[PDB]
DNA sequence: AGAAAGCCATTAGAG
DNA sequence: TCTCTAATGGCTTTC
């Protein structure tokens, strides 16, 4: 199972990345809300998105 | 302590 | 057949 993700939500993860690369819990719990997403994916992407973030200084 | 969260390598599924 | 990235598993680190 695999879930493509709308440009609505990644734009809307994209721009929360650009403020900080690390999500409080409080914050995880309401960008899972917005963007009917569950916790454990938003903590997912902002991981790839990190690593991602690492191979491109 | 131990649960939650992170980091890495890796997979695999959509398009 | 490609690329991209959602998603996994096994550790390590944080708190
Ligand atoms: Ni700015
Ligand atoms: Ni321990
Ligand atoms: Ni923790
Ligand atoms: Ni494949």
């Amino acid at each position: 199972g695999r879930q493509t993700y709308t440009r609505y939500q990644t734009l809307e993860l994209e721009k929360e990345f650009h403020f900080n690369r690390y999500l409080t819990r409080r914050r995880r719990i309401e960008i899972a809300h917005a963007l009917s997403l569950t916790e454990r994916q938003i903590k997912i992407w902002f991981q790839n998105r990190r690593m991602k973030w690492k191979k491109e200084n």
